[PDB]
């Protein structure tokens, strides 16, 4: 019941049933940022897929539709007016998953149309020899936070439609990103800036979408190198994006990064499942599972009286993005 309890508490604290959006924090003065709301959307989907309580499962299934409706009410159905390609892609990926769960074709259309806008018009072969631009306004940087999510979205679209166009896209985007946005040993770089070069700053959410795309490509292609890529980036996370006791870092003060453990945990769950299914990397798998279980217990040892867990897992206004990671962790 821990995943159920966590999700119910998160909803009670942060869901606004009127606006059909999550509040940014418990002061209930402002709703969550657009791109972060796609990640909270996916959290609802993950709880839906995790729960064995059929009553809660039905409520969460309805909430999947409600989140979309609330966002569309405030932001439109056509997100291509947003200058951030990442914002667009986070919602395209979410929409693909919503289609898988609900079978409502509005979600497939949303996913496909927005994926196609970004991939078809924002890929460039010249600067850095490939990659998708961060923005559709100015073209100055190519970033992990658009490129790996784009590969993931393409993989969901391939799973749904089997259009070889999408498998080819995932393969090409990931190949470029491994080459230009990693060190080849699992450290994922933030971005590559024109007139400067790479910015080798690593964070949980970019480790996470690299790992998820790698695991997806391993499954789609049967090429073990992709699983090796995922394992290296999981090892880098476990050893180098943790505190002196092995607890995943708190990545404040940047608001976007504070909740990044949410996206990391989502994708580490995919790696765990693949390792469990295949029996590959058994020694790593054992250490990895113990370290995850440790992190989750530490997080939840710090829940407050309302069963809300602040994003400082190692340690009075609770924020929905920072608090989501602990919920995600119990809904893998
Ligand atoms: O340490 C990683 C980066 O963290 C901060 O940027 C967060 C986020 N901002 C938008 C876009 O630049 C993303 O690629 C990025 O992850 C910021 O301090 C960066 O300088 C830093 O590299």
């Amino acid at each position: 019941s821990d995943g159920d309890t966590a999700m119910k508490a998160f909803n009670d604290t942060f869901w606004d049933p009127n606006a059909k959006m999550f509040w940014k924090d418990s002061k209930r003065e402002k709703h969550q940022d657009f791109w972060v709301e796609a990640e909270l959307w996916e959290l609802v989907m993950d709880a839906y897929q995790h729960t064995s309580d059929p009553a809660l499962k039905a409520e969460l299934k309805t909430q999947i539709d409600d989140v979309y409706d609330g966002t569309v009410a405030k932001y439109g159905q056509d997100w291509t007016n947003n200058p951030f390609n990442d914002d667009i892609m986070w919602w395209a990926m979410g929409s693909a998953r919503a289609y898988q769960i609900t079978g409502n074709p509005r979600y497939l259309e949303a996913a496909r149309d927005h994926f196609d806008f970004v991939y078809d018009t924002q890929w460039d072969e010249e600067f850095a020899n490939g990659g998708i631009w961060w923005l559709n306004s100015d073209h100055n940087t190519k970033n992990a936070c658009i490129n790996f999510p784009a590969a993931q979205a393409a993989l969901y679209l391939y799973d749904i439609t089997k259009d070889e166009h999408y498998l080819n896209a995932a393969t090409k985007i990931f190949r470029w990103g491994k080459t230009m946005l990693t060190d080849g040993n699992g450290k994922v770089f933030d971005r590559i800036e024109i007139e400067h070069g790479a910015v080798p700053d690593a964070t949980h959410y970019n480790q996470g979408t690299y790992i998820g795309s790698a695991v997806g490509l391993y499954k789609a292609t049967g090429n073990a190198v992709y699983l090796d890529d995922a394992v290296k980036a999981a090892k880098f996370t476990k050893n180098h994006l943790v505190d002196s006791n092995g607890v995943l870092n708190y990545e404040g003060p940047n608001g976007d990064l504070k909740g990044g453990k949410t996206i990391l945990m989502r994708n580490l769950a995919h790696l765990q499942k693949t390792l469990d299914e295949t029996g590959q990397y058994p020694e790593f798998s054992a250490e990895f599972d113990e370290w995850l279980a440790f992190n989750i217990e530490m997080a939840w040892s710090h829940q407050n009286s309302d069963h809300i867990v602040d994003g400082n897992w190692a340690g009075g206004t609770y924020e929905s993005w920072s608090s989501a990671a602990a919920v995600q962790a119990l809904n893998g």
